[PDB]
């Protein structure tokens, strides 16, 4: 019997026996944090040779360029080369730029507006209403940019398998349509990967707007909690064969790889979209940093040492994903109250709790000591029209405190499960 | 006597003369450049620590932040803190960026034009028409900017105090003018610098547009050729005092002090400017490269540890400006056909040729294998009214370089002049 289907009498006396628990809660004067989706100082200090590199006498890339002086907006080969071979695309595609990837998405976004893209007939300033997909649950860093920007967010649901694609290929069909975010690889915060199928729908779809763009932020493409590693679909190739070789805006970088803020970013696009961008960052600027760039190449030596490097981000992340799925199974699975995911990468775990209680639940962990990421925070405006989802960060704090704080949030789904159909 | 003074006879020989001279030098093959202002292999070996830096275990800034990971937008107290020191302003005023201060530069007026800035009506991408004061000859990158935004740009002189503050007055009391380039300490290229007379009528001036900038980008504030240090006017301070805050955008960077492409950028405003600029910088990302500017921090120490290399900057770079303007006197003086400035320091000489001429100059040097920038590359769409002006780099080659180099510009610039007194 779960929750729901407990009778009016029930369900009071169950109110009163998990209330007994939150007051036991309460009690514990807890001061603990599961919002903070960044690498602990554990996984910080696998790249402290990092700090000294390259090294005193250590400045010419592979081509012989002096990485200490001006020039060049491509970044290096050394850094390029890795991660082409890391992730199986011709080293043609990719660009190497600063320590952020979202500077670049905002910066393609903001030039698209200000001067079109490559393929635009105005810029998107010229607009009167500009609509961006958004699948959701999803990165609310992505929606803040277009929120910004004036865009109408339009959202569709981020299932197992990749977005809903009969609703894309629907909405895509309005010319006011630009774009659309993506995470294709342990998406932030389900934790779903996009399927060849998927991809091949996104890259052969037809679209009303000439000049839309995917933003495929494949922000996690490495980032097992296993021994295996996911498939990088060479999404821009699918494009190309497709006979849409501009669609694909692609971006990773190295922020939970090395250090957070100031590793190296990458943008993975066409050739004609390439010559776009290192068009505008001229003017913008004289280049990326090469330094920090030969720094990281040296670091790794090839892709093979950045999977090394990945598995011991997996073995330093694992115990505490576990931990927190062992918490929840223990208090909630009798229930029926809760869904949670089982990510096998990424650095969350998306929890959907009783429709209309996630802001409950969420503020009962506050009076408790427990911060939560708000409700709403996966989804465009913060507005979850369900009230259900809350992301659950693992990666920073020790075990024993995900084991109490996992604990507490388990027993605030419960109170406000209870509160919720006792109010019925 | 002066060529111009020469009679048709005597311009005849010369211009067979110099002719000759010129035939010489496209003989020998030369492929040397005059084009770039970066800072030569020489410099740049001075910061080999800093490619070390910070060092294993040292990550912590010193209010504690571990730099290694997310989050601050303002950049690390650290570094602020000696930038604050060194220039003499208070360290609320400094944010510390990524290793271009052009893409801040580049920011700022994108989201003017986007969004407004925070003492806007509304975006400048809703005005008709965007006016640009330029004071010239003065910065590429810069124009090429405010060219790209489709901003009308009204060149007035860069004269040896600073802009010519007569003619910037009135064309700020049209309200289409909404911002003005300056490069205030060594300017690039004439190397003059802004005396505080010009800085104070730049803050007390009356515009028309509530939310006009001057982009004040003192990207030579140090950067001495003679080891005696230039003021540092406190320009935020100095619109402050005047009652308009918001005026000045002041940028520096340490790309021509540690490394020229990976160095750290600053820049210096108001409260209300700085948390208008946060507010949009914080939805582009979640901030700047730390761990660069703890490198920063940990190479110079403090600000006389700052002082110390623009030192061995000046010692590098003071013999190749003498050898340039050796050559300029020796070759050109006595001829009366050009006028060259004689920088205390900063990046460039700016030479003006015989009006007419500088184009020529330009394509004889080409052919003869010696990279000059082209005629009109510190004017605003490359438009040199007079034809006049060219910018020499003499940082990069070394001096024997320098001297082929040079003495090749020269018998280019009596060549032209030749040429176009004979015709
Ligand atoms: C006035 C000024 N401001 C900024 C810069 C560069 O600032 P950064 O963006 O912080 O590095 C400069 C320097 N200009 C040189 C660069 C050499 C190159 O080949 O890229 C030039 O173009 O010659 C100046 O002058
Ligand atoms: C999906 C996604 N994309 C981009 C980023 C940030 O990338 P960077 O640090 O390179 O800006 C994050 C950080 N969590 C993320 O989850
Ligand atoms: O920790 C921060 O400042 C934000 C990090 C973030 O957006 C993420 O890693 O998901």
């Amino acid at each position: 019997v779960s929750l729901q289907d407990f009778d009016a009498e029930r369900i009071g006396l169950f109110h009163e026996d998990i209330k007994r628990k939150f007051d036991e809660l309460k009690s514990k004067n807890l001061k603990l944090d599961l919002t903070r989706g960044k690498p602990s100082s554990e996984q910080l200090d696998f790249a402290d040779e990092l700090l000294a590199l390259p090294g005193k006498g250590d400045f010419k890339a592979a081509d012989g360029t002096d990485v200490r002086n001006y020039g060049g907006l491509d970044g290096i080969v050394d850094i390029r080369q890795i991660w082409a071979d890391l992730l199986g695309v011709p080293v043609e595609q990719v660009l190497a730029g600063d320590a952020s990837s979202l500077n670049i998405m905002f910066d393609v976004i903001s030039w698209s507006y200000i001067f079109g893209n490559n393929d635009s007939v105005q810029p998107w300033s010229k607009e009167e209403t500009v609509k961006w997909i958004c699948p959701v649950p999803g990165y609310d860093r992505h929606f803040s940019i277009t929120e910004r920007f004036g865009f109408e967010m339009i959202s569709v649901p981020m299932n197992e398998d990749g977005p809903d694609m009969d609703a894309v290929e629907e909405l895509v069909k309005n010319p006011q349509v630009k774009g659309m975010w993506v995470v294709p690889v342990f998406s932030n915060p389900t934790g779903f990967t996009v399927t060849e199928d998927v991809a091949k729908r996104l890259s052969a779809m037809e679209t009303a707007a000439p000049d839309f763009r995917v933003v495929w932020d494949n922000a996690y493409a490495v980032h097992t909690l296993t021994d295996e590693f996911p498939e990088v679909i060479d999404i821009v190739g699918l494009g190309e064969a497709a006979g849409n070789p501009n669609r694909f805006w692609a971006f990773t970088s190295t922020s939970k790889i090395t250090l957070a803020g100031a590793g190296v970013s990458f943008f993975l696009t066409s050739a004609e979209n390439r010559k776009w961008y290192t068009g505008h960052a001229g003017i913008r600027g004289i280049g990326p940093n090469k330094v920090n760039q030969l720094a990281h190449a040296r670091y790794f030596g090839d892709a093979e040492g950045v999977r090394a490097v990945m598995r011991k981000h997996a073995a330093s992340l694992a115990p505490k994903f576990n931990k927190v799925l062992e918490i929840l199974d223990s208090r909630l699975a009798e229930y029926g109250v809760a869904q949670w995911t089982v990510p096998a990468g990424g650095y969350f775990i998306s929890l959907d709790v009783v429709p209309g209680t996630a802001s409950r639940v969420a503020e009962l962990a506050k009076e408790a000591g427990i911060a939560l990421t708000g409700a709403g925070s996966s989804y465009p405006l913060r507005q979850d029209p369900e009230n259900k989802n809350l992301r659950l960060a693992p990666s920073l704090p020790p075990v024993e405190e995900l084991e109490v704080a996992m604990d507490g949030v388990a027993t605030c789904v419960l109170l406000a499960a209870a509160e919720h159909y006792a109010n019925h």
